């Protein structure tokens, strides 16, 4: 596998994007000409997904406009910086290409707010589709303009919302709902040129769709592409991607592998029948959803301050606030628990092996980074809901599990617990919920009960499903599983379904041995919540149990950022997607004698250092509905020194297995103060995985 970047983007600012657009021939202006956006070649069947992407696009269309916050005193005046920040924001949300142009009076002449002076124009490339006769092609064929339009609506809704929260009027636009000429602005803003009356964008050879955010927030504008001849797309520097940009051969190489296999070579990872850590199903008790520690915080179990801050902590930054409406309003579309009758739609659904591939291909098409499938075992479901306290049924047979990468480059510039941390969480949550909502819906159209399980609302615990789906191994971080290619840098989305699918198997890439000789995450945790010691048994399975009380308290109540995820940032497996980055992961996996050295050199080379070039976001905290400079400051953490040879023996953490949780009937209306002293003792009394194995062997 040769398609990864040879060159690092460490010195590339985020506003420049993954493409070498700065190397393309440009002119000051070009003459407008009529043009339309790319469309699908083939039309979409009745047995296709089109209705579902159209529904989510309609949902997001609701947030293209909204209320404008009061203007605070903390927004940068410089339009160049403003432009950079907004381009970076759009790339962070996976715009393919971004540009900015001035609006003229023909543009405001229409329904568009006449206060609007500038447009942020972005393109999203068409998804890859399954080749003909591949599983799921008929689900997907002819849905790409609409699938891509949904993504545009989503991005335009978030970005327009972000600028409105900074105190500037702003409106998002896309094909389904636009007040301006999208194609005309794509050309002016320098993303496309016209060929035979249709837009053609350098680099985006699969076709694409547009979004726009028009606004009075003044921005430095871009220049159009030279209107004729060669733009420089194949120049040697662009082709090799010398500045850290996407290699010219990458698209072609990637199209060589089937869509259903994903971009990362997970087929090269060793599969195993039982997972790499002990799982004793007969001893796994089910947990009240009221024992989720965010619910415990919400109910008063962790004290007043945590209770107060529980709703607010991830929504302190305008960007996150821009996502909130989409996140909350997707919840009613999550789907059904009741058995459905097969509708005959969806093609040949008799091979589970092909259904698995179809579902995978579907997820990758929609933008998942990993897709894995396991049985939705009943102990993966919460025991009861936190609102009424009613039992939750194990209503579906299968879990489809997908990982959304939280973003390497952004996190590289971040402290992990600064003003962007929750935006990295919420982006990944929002994108995952959108994708799983669409896929669950499609399953329903085919007559197979399906429900997604998001941040806002899950009735399963994702972790054991990530494990059983072969998407990660247990890591020291604790309540995070670690994937061999994106490390711990993900959020999962799960949807459960009755659709028959062949299931994946657990993976073994040596992580247990690796984490046994690493402590980096533990050392770098602001509240010392991560264990420096050995794995323990906990509710019938082997785990490194973090202190979820301390972590929750820090994430919810710390005031120098918006939440925390520093532990993902500091992990050696959190690496750049270069040849060297991949080689270090391949070595970690394949060469045990090298692991200690890799661990040590991760620190010697100061990996985890904050990269000032990558800090593209504004430090803004919304207090009382108005964005301002941070009241208490901003975490700007650096690599930390060793804790000691004896820390694993001396650190005492608290654990909260079912016995110390609110029991299965309990609702948010009750308070159960966290029993920290009992949790300390519980941990001290936890059985060792060794002892457990001996114990289980004596009943064999
Ligand atoms: C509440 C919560 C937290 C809380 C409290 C956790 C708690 N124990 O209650 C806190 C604040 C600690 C938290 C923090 C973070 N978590 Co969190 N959070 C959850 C959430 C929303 C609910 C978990 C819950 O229901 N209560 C937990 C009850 C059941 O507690 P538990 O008995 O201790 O079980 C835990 C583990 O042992 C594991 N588990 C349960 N059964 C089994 C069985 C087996 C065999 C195994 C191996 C594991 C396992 O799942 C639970 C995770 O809390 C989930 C989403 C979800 N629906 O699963 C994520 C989730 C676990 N968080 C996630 C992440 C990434 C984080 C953070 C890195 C924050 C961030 N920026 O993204 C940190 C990491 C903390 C750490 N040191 O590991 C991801 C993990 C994804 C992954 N790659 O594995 C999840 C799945 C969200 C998502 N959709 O991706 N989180
Ligand atoms: O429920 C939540 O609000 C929430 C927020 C964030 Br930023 C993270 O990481 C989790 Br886990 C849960
Ligand atoms: S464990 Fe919780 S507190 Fe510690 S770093 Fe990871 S997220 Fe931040
Ligand atoms: S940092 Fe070291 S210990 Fe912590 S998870 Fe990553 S590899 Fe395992
Ligand atoms: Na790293």
């Amino acid at each position: 596998q040769i398609s990864m970047r040879l060159y690092s983007n460490r010195d590339r600012p985020n506003h420049l994007g993954p493409l070498a657009l700065e190397r393309l021939a440009r002119v000051d202006d070009v003459v407008a000409q009529p043009a339309r956006q790319p469309e699908d070649g083939f039309a979409a069947s009745e047995d296709s997904l089109l209705g579902d992407v159209e529904e989510y696009a309609r949902l997001f269309t609701r947030f293209l406009d909204g209320p404008v916050a009061p203007l605070g005193d903390a927004i940068p005046d410089d339009p160049a910086r403003r432009a950079e920040n907004l381009k970076a924001s759009a790339y962070f949300l996976d715009a393919s290409m971004v540009g900015i142009c001035r609006l003229d009076p023909d543009d405001r002449a229409g329904d568009c707010d006449p206060s609007h002076t500038h447009a942020l124009v972005f393109a999203v490339q068409f998804g890859r589709e399954p080749e003909a006769g591949e599983a799921g092609a008929e689900w997907i064929r002819g849905t790409n303009a609409a699938r891509t339009d949904m993504r545009c609506a989503e991005i335009a809704a978030i970005l327009s919302g972000y600028v409105r929260w900074m105190g500037f009027p702003a409106r998002g636009h896309f094909s389904g709902d636009a007040q301006v000429d999208l194609a005309r602005l794509a050309v002016r803003a320098g993303l496309a040129r016209v060929v035979d009356g249709v837009l053609v964008a350098p680099f985006l050879r699969r076709g694409f769709r547009l979004g726009v955010v028009t606004t009075g927030y003044a921005l430095a504008a871009d220049r159009p592409l030279a209107p004729e001849g060669d733009l420089g797309e194949t120049a040697p520097e662009v082709m090799l991607g010398i500045d850290g940009t996407r290699p010219g051969w990458e698209d072609a190489e990637e199209e060589k592998r089937p869509l259903h296999m994903g971009r990362y070579p997970m087929e090269t990872i060793r599969r195993v029948d039982e997972p790499t850590t002990l799982v004793v199903r007969q001893e796994i008790q089910r947990v009240a959803k009221r024992g989720d520690f965010f619910k415990r915080a919400e109910a008063g179990d962790l004290g007043e301050k945590a209770k107060q801050e529980k709703k607010r902590f991830p929504m302190k930054h305008p960007l996150a606030l821009g996502m909130q409406p989409l996140i909350q309003n997707m919840v009613p579309l999550q789907g059904t628990r009741e058995k459905l009758a097969p509708t005959g739609k969806g093609g040949d659904l008799s091979d589970p092996g092909r259904n698995a591939e179809a579902i995978k291909a579907l997820g990758y098409y929609l933008g998942a980074d990993f897709v894995g499938i396991c049985r939705a075992e009943p102990w993966m479901y919460y025991a009861s809901d936190e609102v009424e306290g009613k039992p939750i049924e194990a209503y579906h047979d299968y879990a489809v599990v997908m990982l959304i990468d939280q973003g390497y480059e952004t996190m590289e510039g971040a402290s992990g617990d600064d003003w962007i941390s929750a935006s990295q969480s919420m982006r990944a949550y929002m994108r995952g919920a959108e994708i799983a909502g669409v896929m669950a819906a499609h399953c329903r159209r085919m007559g197979y009960s399906a429900r997604s399980h998001s941040n806002a609302h899950s009735e399963v615990i994702h972790n054991p499903a990530i494990l059983m789906a072969g998407l990660g191994e247990v890591s020291r971080i604790g309540d995070t599983l670690l994937n061999p290619f994106i490390g711990p840098r993900s959020k999962s989305i799960v949807f459960t379904t009755d659709l028959p699918m062949s299931v994946d198997r657990p993976i073994d890439f040596g992580l247990q041995d690796f984490c046994n000789q690493c402590r980096k995450c533990a050392r770098e945790c602001p509240c010392n919540a991560i264990s420096f010691g050995d794995k323990v048994m906990f509710n019938g399975y082997e785990i490194w149990k973090a202190d979820v009380e301390k972590c929750t308290k820090y994430r919810v109540t710390q005031m120098k950022g918006s939440a925390c995820g520093r532990c993902m940032k500091m992990c050696p497996w959190n690496r750049e997607d270069t040849v060297e980055g991949r080689r270090l992961a391949e070595l970690s996996i394949k060469v045990p004698e090298a692991r200690a050295a890799i661990i040590a050199m991760d620190d010697a080379l100061q990996n985890g250092k904050r990269n000032l070039i990558k800090r593209w976001w504004f430090d803004l905290e919304v207090i009382d509905g108005v964005a301002g400079a941070p009241r208490m400051g901003t975490n700007e953490r650096d690599l930390s020194p060793d804790r000691g040879d004896k820390i694993g023996a001396n650190q005492k953490l608290a654990m909260y297995p079912p016995r110390l949780q609110p029991p299965p009937g309990t609702t948010l209306d009750a308070v159960l103060p966290v029993d920290r002293s009992g949790g300390l003792a519980e941990y001290a009394a936890a059985e060792t995985p060794a002892a457990a194995r001996a114990r289980l062997k004596s009943s064999a």
